[PDB]
């Protein structure tokens, strides 16, 4: 039975035959295995039967491995060829939610596409409890929504209706009012409140344990399975961050685009469109940087894509990195900034002004871009994989492909699959990586996060399930454990992640400056209250401005000793931003130190 | 010739005849090896050589090891038995200063003793590189020391003259002015000036990269050579804090006791005697912490001295981490701290009031009490052993101890000589990862101390190269590699160093404060001056506080609007600080995430 099938005429013949020769113990050529005499030098099963066959075709190259013989174009295709249970139970519509068989993906696909199918599983039952603790913050930022004084003031328009502010662009640009962020400051409630700085409190515990305990998990899928130099690096990096900032600089015309034509508030439907037209781009940009990332890295130095692991990981992940979350690092630290003394801008180092932020926290116009990329990736990348195969099960597949399992040979309709491409599951932990840099990375608005990243992975889950088992042409089994280069990078994101969700909570959230005014601006130095109470803030935070109206700053008002630079209060809320920038870090670092002390690695 | 040498009595000896037996292939009983048929089941030299017949003492009890056989006491010792030069070129007076043989000390001591000694010789270079740094802060901190304006208006009795402060005391405490701070702010600006945040931010800089270029070294040393459990832990943690507090509260008492007595300044003669006097009970309650952390870890569950390695370590360490740091955690972020309203005191939840810190940052007071523990502890465990052997060099050995290594049989001469004891070089490692966590916990003020460090590791290189060539009945040549329980904690310190020598800047040295000054406070914004200039500092900062004088704190002079309550200035110095913890961690943690990115750790 079959294991693995191939497919200037004269001349490339030639280089052909010699190689089929020792090989011996349009029309396709089988293979079966002098079986065991290549399963010593290496350390029953058709997964396994595919295996050591492709460890034959490793050694012998020819006299004058099919590794440069396909690159050059002699051979068409060469590829491999249970498999009913896991279109039931673990597939689709038959049933869809069952537990998933992870051994049983052991029994077919080996650990190459199991590691990432028990990381996305456990992902999942991670993003349970990341998820309730999103519905926990979605009762009591919503419900308790009734008197908080927070989007209370807001919404009533005798706090939040005579509060008349400046324009934020220079030419068509009105005076602006309050109770025109009423109906994005009654929702804004529930992405700040408390629960979520629990919440992100809870994240920076959340991927600290998510680390830890898959630390455990992996140590117990390693336990239940088995076991010029100087300059040419400079030029792939200098190249980049001018790329960086095209990136950069791709959401902000397309900023400066949508925002013009246009002006249930239109400003919830702009920053949907805005987070669509750039999530239009940088879906075209992503395919510039997956070429532009592999001819960096052929004018680098030889090494097959083997080498590319450690190098276009660092590359195409980290142009991903900058291709999707460094639109999300404007709009997060560097887009609600620098502002100055006539509303003075930094003017961009050129002819025109520069852009601010809203006197909400500019964390609503990050959590809908946070939204319509990971739920427009999620669509987008679980549509596309749905329109490969131009259908979704046109044939019946109900007694056939049981028989395919049976023997049913049929090696003429698996040519007609197409082949899984040179990376493997490097294109599908990058899809997931991204996803899982969103989960943590700009967490602490939109708590249902993990929820949506949920019903995504109950269907990636089975989707990626669904098009390894009926439509590509099955990949090689490999063997690897560790899921590899990616788990320095989601450290490399979780110890980002825990700078940055602080750095979300301080720098882009006005909750630490709600934090301090309950406990240092309404007690009597420097406020006109018996206790603590949230009651008049939107007044009492923000900086006047003579005509010579309120912004969304802390500065001295013109008329006062050192107008326009900053105030006490800037002072304190930057220093208690600060602090709990380097306390929640020294606790969730302490943490991430205690529970990594707390429990041991290997299986108990 | 001889490898190892041994030495209710009926009752004992049956127990002892037996063991013997099957060994075969006062009076000191010979070995000598049957020698093969142990060298393979474990992967000549006479270091070896010993090393082979303790392989041989291992497995062979007893039918009715030495381990619990001389800790019962049948046996009174059981010992062991290239020595000339040791004495020669790595010793002492007929040559110190020649380059360490550390692979002549494979070839006597192995790496039980070698993987120290090449750390300690390791660490001499890499505190040659900083101590020039050292000396480059005492050029240009001293002889800078001229026109600094921080250092001249405080000995200029004119501008730090008429400066009339508070008392810190309550009774017999004087009114005292400016002008008797001069003698210690005339040396107080080669200890903090501009080459101490050039030398702290180069010390984080140098314990990342003491760490990884070590890192490099100790991978070269691999290369060239070899290869209710809740409730227990609890209260032993839990009495301990209970015991951390009595050392905080040592230093105070013997604080409360010579200032009483008191009153070339007396202050520095003072500082210098209550850190003689506070060196002497925590080489007093050295002795307790041994002793309790014995009885708790053989109260602790059974592993001989073995599995204390993992607790001892983690016990008695962090023992001495409390006995000795959390004084000087003490004069760095706890003595300074908290005066309020009337010069509120926050009476230490007691009968008593608080105690204060004085107008130059509080740093001298610590970098005395830092120079005399680790320059006393190196003078005490520096003449502990030359006061055991109760000499130095009594007998001739100019042709004796060439003999000695030539055959001279002597080993009646060898008992007479003291044990090793039951943990190695767990006493001489604890002793320099006090040291090292001396010149990098405490290290912003005085840059000597590598040089301190460099001149005592010339002779520690030497002293402890000497002891344990003539002196030490020879400890059993064991190999190990990784020094191993330190290495973490070391890594511990150094991650505790990047955050404490910022805190060292930050909370415990006006230099921010002067940092700030110079740019913040000498533009006209707040400020009466044409461009940056320090002049005018000592006045411009601190707090008056009316009779209802100034006192080294950041406050709003009463007579003000909310007077007693922080200032802008408090607020940004305050935020500046944790700017500079913010900043200058993740800087220091990015360079030791690229420079352990930029050299890989095995062997070029
Ligand atoms: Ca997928
Ligand atoms: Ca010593």
């Amino acid at each position: 039975r079959i294991d693995f099938i191939l497919v200037t005429n004269e001349k490339q013949k030639r280089k052909r035959q010699a190689y089929e020769s020792n090989l011996i113990c349009l029309v396709f050529v089988k293979v079966h295995a002098v079986l065991c005499t290549y399963a010593e030098i290496m350390h029953f099963n058709p997964a396994t039967r595919s295996r050591i066959v492709y460890f034959i075709l490793s050694r012998v190259k020819y006299q004058v491995g099919i590794n440069r013989l396909v690159s050059s174009g002699i051979y068409k295709a060469a590829f491999p060829l249970e498999r009913y249970l896991l279109y039931r139970e673990w597939a689709h519509p038959r049933s869809i939610y069952k537990k998933q068989p992870l051994d049983l993906i052991r029994k077919y696909y080996g650990e190459k596409i199991g590691i990432y199918f028990a990381w996305l599983g456990y992902y999942t039952q991670m993003l349970l409890l990341a998820a309730v603790v999103g519905v926990a913050c979605f009762l009591y930022g919503y419900l308790d929504q009734d008197n908080c004084t927070w989007s209370k003031e807001v919404c009533d328009p005798d706090i939040g209706g005579q509060i008349l502010m400046c324009p934020q662009c220079d030419r068509l640009c009105p005076f602006w009012r309050l109770n025109i962020t009423c109906e994005s400051s009654k929702k804004l409630c529930i992405f700040d409140s408390f629960g979520t700085l629990i919440f992100a409190v809870f994240m920076g515990v959340w991927v600290t344990l998510f680390l830890e305990f898959w630390k455990r998990r992996q140590a117990e899928l390693e336990y239940e399975w088995d076991t010029i130099r100087v300059t040419l690096c400079a030029s792939a990096v200098f190249f980049w961050i001018l790329l960086i900032i095209a990136s950069v600089i791709g959401i902000i015309v397309y900023r400066l685009s949508v925002f013009i034509v246009f002006s249930l508030t239109p400003q919830m439907a702009t920053s949907i469109t805005a987070s669509i037209i750039s999530f239009i781009i940088i879906m075209i940009l992503n395919t510039i940087y997956e070429k532009v990332a592999i001819m960096i890295t052929n004018f680098e130095l030889p090494r097959t894509q083997t080498d590319y692991e450690n190098s276009l990981t660092m590359k195409m992940f980290l142009f991903q990195f900058v291709n999707y979350y460094s639109s999300c690092f404007y709009i997060a630290f560097f887009k609600g900034k620098f502002v100055g003394y006539p509303g003075d801008p930094v003017y961009l180092l050129g002819k025109y002004r520069s852009e601010e932020c809203d006197p909400g926290g500019c964390l609503l116009e990050l959590t809908t871009q946070l939204t319509i990329i990971m739920g427009g990736k999620a669509i987008w990348n679980n549509i596309q994989e749905v329109l490969l195969p131009w259908v979704m099960n046109l044939i019946g597949r109900y007694k056939r492909v049981s028989g395919s399992e049976k023997i049913t040979p049929r090696w003429e309709q698996d040519y007609h699959l197409q082949p899984m491409g040179k990376l493997g599951l490097f294109y599908e932990y990058l899809e997931m990586i991204i996803q899982f840099g969103f989960v943590t990375l700009f967490v602490a608005s939109f708590p249902l996060a993990p929820l949506l990243a949920l019903v995504n992975n109950i269907l990636e889950i089975r989707v990626d399930a669904w098009k390894l088992t009926t439509q590509f042409r099955r990949m090689v089994p490999e063997k690897a454990q560790d899921i590899g280069a990616w788990q320095p990078i989601m450290q490399g994101i979780a110890i980002l992640a825990v700078v940055t969700n602080a750095m979300i909570i301080a720098f882009t959230s006005d909750m630490i400056p709600r934090l301090v005014y309950y406990w240092s601006f309404s007690i009597p130095p420097y406020g006109d209250h018996t206790y603590y109470t949230m009651d008049g803030y939107i007044n009492n935070t923000l900086s006047v401005f003579n005509i010579t109206c309120r912004y969304r700053d802390f500065r001295n008002p013109p008329g006062h000793p050192q107008e326009y630079k900053h105030n006490i209060y800037y002072w304190h809320v930057i220093a208690a931003k600060l602090a709990f920038i380097i306390v929640m870090e020294h606790i969730i670092y302490s943490v991430k130190f205690f529970i990594s002390y707390a429990i041991p690695d290997v299986s108990k």
